[PDB]
């Protein structure tokens, strides 16, 4: 749940195949470890996109220096990939 604690970021992501990444983050750190995430499962931010509705954004633009909570990725949010 949520404290005084440290905030964390649950994510799930669906790749193309239709599998979910599923990965608990810190929301004060950098989006960065998510882009770093994804990468390391075969999904690299230059050959996919990472979408997410809510309204529906392409977070691989964002900045990777901001935080979760900055991009607003915070408690829990789906997100796609998606070819280029």
């Amino acid at each position: 749940m949520s404290e005084n604690a440290e905030p964390v970021s649950k994510l799930r992501i669906r790749t193309p195949s239709g599998e979910f990444l599923e990965r608990r983050f810190l929301a004060s750190n950098k989006l960065q470890i998510v882009f770093d995430f994804v990468a390391s499962k075969g999904f690299p931010w230059d050959e996919y996109k990472l979408l997410s509705t809510f309204p529906r954004r392409d977070v691989t633009q964002l900045d990777p220096n901001k935080s979760l909570l900055e991009v607003k990725l915070f408690p829990q949010e789906t997100l796609f990939l998606e070819a280029k």
